[PDB]
């Protein structure tokens, strides 16, 4: 029992994390097999291409550990940087490249010179930013899942909004959302909330024994989506309902029955109760992720 | 910025990791050097030195990932079992046992069948628990903080009590509480808010820009503790202040103006608004914690 904002054990991506050092600018890397990737921003002291042709393989300094690694080549792949080193990664984990989607939630290793400090858990919100911590340095810091024994890589740190809030790529180097690895004044657009997942944490909630928020009713997907409207939270699917299905068997309580108990928690609030202990709608947890953190897969 | 529930990177812990199996009873390991210490209650099937007397090595199943470790001594130490093995880890990180205080803090990596399956950040409660999130075969997980290269292993998995809260030993097998690894009626008693914990948040909401809590005034100590008993909150302490003091000195706000914002909290609740996305005072983070977050210690 319990419920935590759990990250995945983190040791096969510390293994991966190199500094990358070019001019004054030094920030993280991620070096799987021969090649480091790392944001293509590491090159500025704004047209990108010009500025790589400027540069030769000296000019990029990278260090794992206490060994210098040796960099042969160099290409830009959208917003990464991708530097060929003569050496392969022998703690390479078995690993993929996935973009996500906004409501999925990941880990991320935030590291500083190519050191690791913290691993923590965040989702892609609605709006593509994510809401991280970082402090100067952490770029080229990545997020991941891990499933058996492969790290399914989906973020790169690239940029702090003005918010405070974070955006930055794929491995693929292509950005999350309308943002840029450039100065304009870009800001992060409305977000909403993600209503399965909120819907995940109450089934969460129930099966650690917090039920005073169940109620007899049941509701209707288009009843209960006119209310999501009203407050801001995303619509839901039929396809949410059917990813639900696992929790629903598990504590006996339909979906549409969950959603009764959200649509009078959003119209008059807790009552001064918690759920999980929290005293607001908690919106970061997956289905999977409570499956997994109620089920206990490693 | 941003603020996050945020662990110590696991690698080092998790290739300590490994299952102990004695009759049909499985749980977890921590591999140091030449030694596998494991909860004691893994010979169950209430006297331990009987039960010891009666196992041999050959009883004490361990398994390192894909290679079997053969026990070669096997002696009990207060609640926790210390099996000797023929092989030293090569992957044992320096590394020391602590015992932590309630009010402080540590990353938890919780294992099944000795494979590490999440990480997250908890505290020893007041009353010496902690809110962990363990199901079933979860037993033997360990607890711990990493200080530059030093793995301090501070706490280790034994039970879960009636409300679902968690109780546990330092790695001395010596229990957290008055708690037995036994069957008793046991629960946890009455438990307490950890004051220095929400100032030191309070602080961390500050650096974040979340302003709307300050006011003008200060309190006094001795007036601010008569407001803290009234709550359930634990008596702040000059040493509390002093320690405070890197955060006060960074933001500008005496300790005791910031506890004058505390007192407003406690006695008028929040009106609806939030800090750092919560609407409940959080004194799950300790000033170190803070520090480390808000200025990026790797």
């Amino acid at each position: 029992s319990g419920f935590r904002k759990m990250a995945f054990p983190s040791g096969k991506v510390e293994g991966c994390m190199v500094q990358v050092t070019c001019g004054t600018t030094t920030l993280n890397g991620l070096w799987l097999d021969d090649v480091v990737y790392c944001p293509r921003h590491v090159i500025c002291t704004p047209n990108y291409e010009d500025l790589l042709i400027r540069k030769s393989n000296h000019n990029f300094l990278v260090q794992a550990g206490n060994v210098q690694l040796r960099v042969i080549g160099h290409s830009m792949q959208n917003c990464v940087l991708k530097l060929k080193v003569d050496t392969a990664n022998p703690k390479t984990p078995k690993y993929k490249f996935v973009r996500i989607q906004p409501g999925q939630t990941f880990s991320v290793l935030a590291c500083y010179n190519g050191s690791p400090s913290g691993v923590y858990q965040c989702a892609m919100r609605p709006n593509f930013t994510i809401k991280g911590s970082f402090l100067n340095g952490s770029c080229g810091s990545v997020g991941f899942n891990i499933d058996y024994d492969c790290v399914s890589f989906c973020y790169m740190h690239h940029v702090e909004l003005p918010t405070g809030v974070h955006a930055g790529t794929d491995l693929e180097g292509n950005f999350y959302g309308p943002f840029v690895d450039r100065q304009t004044a870009q800001a992060a657009g409305t977000d909403t909330t993600i209503t399965v997942n909120v819907l995940a944490w109450l089934y969460a909630a129930v099966i650690n024994g917090d039920r005073w928020f169940l109620n007899r009713f049941t509701t209707t997907l288009n009843d209960f989506n006119l209310v999501a409207m009203k407050y801001n939270y995303e619509p839901l699917t039929q396809d949410h309902v059917d990813i639900l299905g696992p929790l629903s068997a598990q504590t006996g309580i339909a979906v549409l029955d969950m959603c009764a108990s959200l649509k009078e928690l959003l119209q008059n609030g807790m009552n001064g109760r918690t759920i999980l202990g929290s005293a607001l709608l908690e919106d970061e947890f997956t289905p999977f992720d409570v499956v997994r953190q109620c089920s206990g897969v490693t």
